[PDB]
């Protein structure tokens, strides 16, 4: 059973790898409907680098070696497009570092290319060096959109919460591996203004802060609180840094605890028609916005991780409720895949969806699915933490729903409406996180235990970045 399911995930991943190599490699990604290529990530081959940690875990040496040969030829100092510090960090930087830790440890005997392996760190060093000038600002809070050749930017006055708060894991990890503390220092300085929020009006509830920070002085510029896009991974990394080195980041852990508790006390929300369902809402100067995103479903998995590590049954319980809410958005549609955004405000329910809202508990705002993994991710933590089979099965139903709805001759495509036969229409798009996240969590849920699997209590020896790349925990 489980062995056959794991093998079936490997097949789906292999299917996409073949089409990508066939029509697009070395470009960043495959365009799955026209069987062509695109470069949404600066042209360094994002799908190939993102695919590395997953291939190593699945045991596909051919795929690993092809990727290792490709890394050696990349020139991170050249690109014809503007650069996102955040995306470049969570996909490229973390993808090479994870491969190195995986190949230098639990997977040492997978290939003979020690020289190409060593180069994964060398290239990680070079990428950080080309990017670091982004941090050289008054406060230390960076510009997320830079031009790596002129050193110019988009002229922004503020930098977002998530884009500022989701770099410390990979940047600190490079320092611990090279011995050059500059990376750990630059990223931690930017992270500092987020742990000690100012003005106080920008921290409406303990541990929940605004969505923008002035690059000039480090002060927040708004008081909007949320776990949706723009904010999300900031809270995610607070706890994960504690798992990385509980010694050095006990303070991060303390800031996450406050955030978790204020969220249970204020952001928690139950739709009027479906009181047994739970979602998180947004908050702005006393008003609660009752809508969420697929992205936000990463939330249950964070509560479950902080829950088992800190032996807090109340966080584990709250996490499972968020998992149920997200499962609900999935099994309520025709394809069995959930929507990008939705709402549950009794005063705004669309008349055409009246019937649907009444039974499911929500109304759909954007019915597309861009091959995202946030829900499978959290379904994966619930199964690892509780040990219940129901969560493993929910990962399989989702995986199968995607394979039948999104698959094409070359790979998988995003779709326009999860509540229409075949998903409406397919988008000519396949993001690299299809290889990094969708295929890794689906596989890990049915595969054998190992060091890279998420663990209970304080037993974790690896810690996943936001793009599903596992990093060896410090010392
Ligand atoms: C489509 O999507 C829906 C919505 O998510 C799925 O239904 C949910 O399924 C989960 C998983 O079983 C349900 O969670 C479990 O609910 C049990 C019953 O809870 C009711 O009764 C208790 C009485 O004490 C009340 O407290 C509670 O408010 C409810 O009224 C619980 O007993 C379960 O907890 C036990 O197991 C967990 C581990 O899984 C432990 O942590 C607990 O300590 C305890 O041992 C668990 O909470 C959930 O209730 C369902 N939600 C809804 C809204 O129905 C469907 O299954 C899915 N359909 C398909 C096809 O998959
Ligand atoms: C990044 O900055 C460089 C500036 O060095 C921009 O490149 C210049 O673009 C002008 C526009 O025609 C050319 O005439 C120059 O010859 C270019 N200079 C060099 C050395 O290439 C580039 O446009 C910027 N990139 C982006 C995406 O805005
Ligand atoms: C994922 O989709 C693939 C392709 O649609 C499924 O594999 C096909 O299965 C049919 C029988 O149902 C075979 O006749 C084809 O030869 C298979 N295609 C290929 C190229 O392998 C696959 O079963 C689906 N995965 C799961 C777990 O349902
Ligand atoms: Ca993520």
């Amino acid at each position: 059973s489980n062995q056959a399911k794991a093998d079936a995930v490997k097949e789906a991943f292999q299917h996409a790898w073949n089409g990508y190599m066939k029509y697009a490699f070395p470009h960043d990604e495959l365009t799955p409907v026209s069987n062509g290529h695109a470069d949404s990530r600066n042209g360094w081959g994002a799908s190939a680098v993102d695919a590395l940690s997953t291939a190593v875990i699945m045991g596909k040496a051919d795929v690993v070696n092809a990727i290792l040969e490709h890394v050696a030829d990349i020139d991170f100092s050249k690109t014809s497009d503007t650069v996102s510090l955040f995306e470049t960090t969570i996909r490229y930087l973390a993808g090479m570092l994870s491969g190195y830790d995986l190949l230098q440890g639990p997977a040492k005997n997978l290939v003979d290319n020690q020289d190409l392996i060593d180069g994964l760190l060398d290239q990680s060093r070079n990428l950080a060096d080309v990017l670091k000038f982004a941090f050289d600002t008054p406060s230390g809070v960076p510009y997320n959109n830079i031009n790596i050749t002129s050193h110019g930017n988009d002229g922004a006055t503020t930098n977002g919460l998530a884009v500022t708060g989701t770099l410390v894991l990979e940047w600190t990890r490079l320092s611990d591996l090279t011995g050059d503390e500059e990376y750990a220092k630059l990223s931690q300085k930017a992270e500092s203004y987020l742990l000690k929020p100012q003005p106080s009006s920008s921290e409406p509830f303990p541990g929940l802060v605004g969505s923008s920070i002035n690059i000039n002085d480090g002060q927040f510029a708004d008081s909007r609180v949320s776990w949706n896009g723009g904010d999300d991974s900031f809270y995610e990394y607070l706890i994960k840094m504690y798992v990385y080195d509980p010694k050095r980041f006990e303070t991060y852990k303390d800031r996450w605890v406050l955030a978790a508790e204020s969220t249970i006390k204020h952001l928690k929300s139950h739709p009027k028609s479906r009181p047994d369902l739970t979602f998180l809402s947004s908050y702005s100067n006393r008003n609660y916005d009752l809508s969420s995103q697929h992205l936000t479903c990463f939330d249950g998995g964070s509560f479950l991780l902080g829950g088992t590590v800190l032996d807090r049954q109340d966080f584990i319980d709250f996490g499972l409720e968020l998992v149920d809410g997200c499962e609900a958005t999935y099994n309520s549609t025709l394809t069995k895949i959930g929507p990008d955004s939705w709402g549950w405000d009794p005063k705004k329910v669309p008349s055409d969806q009246k019937e649907f809202y009444e039974k499911a508990g929500f109304y759909i705002s954007s019915g597309s699915y861009v091959l995202r993994p946030e829900v499978i991710e959290s379904f994966y933590y619930a199964h690892r933490v509780t040990g219940k089979e129901i969560y493993r099965d929910w990962v399989w139903n989702a995986f199968v729903a995607i394979n039948s709805t999104c698959r094409t001759d070359s790979g998988f495509a995003a779709v326009s409406d999860v509540n229409k036969a075949n998903g409406g229409s397919k988008y000519d798009n396949q993001e690299s996180f299809l290889f990094a996240e969708v295929m890794k969590y689906s596989y890990l849920a049915h595969s054998e235990d190992a060091a890279w699997q998420v663990q209970k209590g304080g037993k974790n020896t690896f810690v996943y970045n936001t793009e599903a790349h596992p990093i060896s925990v410090a010392r």
